[PDB]
């Protein structure tokens, strides 16, 4: 396990425009494409992303490729953050694997919400940082994926994700 199959596995893979939890425009394996609600501007900005007329379809690759970019961007984000950074880098290699999904889902202003909780898994307290965390819109608007992202923060091994 890694952070593509941690994510793969929480977001799945659609070829065709479809609408996420939130009822967001997105393709491929969680990428947003706008929170607009014009399929219109739907395709346009998907057609912009991909580099030509999909007429809201694309190709596994074109997938995997936005997908690529999606990671890219989620951890240098986490980087680039003063409150994230120094959480991120505290953390063993699976534990950060569950900050970067947490930032592909909420983006990085979202995480740095959880004040608490990081400071939390800062000091490697990890039952603490889990029953913080469960208190979150987050947690009641997508509990299975929630639970299998903290008992991960918790126990910093993939069970949850076999
Ligand atoms: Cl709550
Ligand atoms: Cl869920
Ligand atoms: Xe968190
Ligand atoms: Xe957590």
């Amino acid at each position: 396990m890694n952070i593509f199959e941690m994510l793969r596995i929480d977001e799945g893979l659609r070829l065709k425009i479809y609408k996420d939890t939130e009822g967001y425009y997105t393709i491929g394996i969680g990428h947003l494409l706008t929170k607009s609600p014009s399929l219109n501007a739907a395709k346009s900005e998907l057609d912009k992303a991909i580099g030509r007329n999909c007429n809201g379809v694309i190709t596994k690759d074109e997938a995997e490729k936005l997908f690529n970019q999606d990671v890219d961007a989620a951890v240098r984000g986490i980087l680039r953050n003063a409150k994230l950074k120094p959480v991120y880098d505290s953390l063993d290699a699976v534990r950060r694997c569950a900050l970067i999904n947490m930032v592909f889902q909420m983006g990085e202003t979202g995480v740095a919400g959880f004040t608490n909780s990081l400071r939390m898994l800062q000091q490697k307290r990890w039952d603490e940082a889990a029953v913080n965390a469960a208190k979150s819109r987050w947690y009641n608007q997508t509990p299975n994926r929630a639970k299998r992202v903290i008992t991960t923060f918790r126990t910093g091994t993939w069970d949850a994700y076999k």
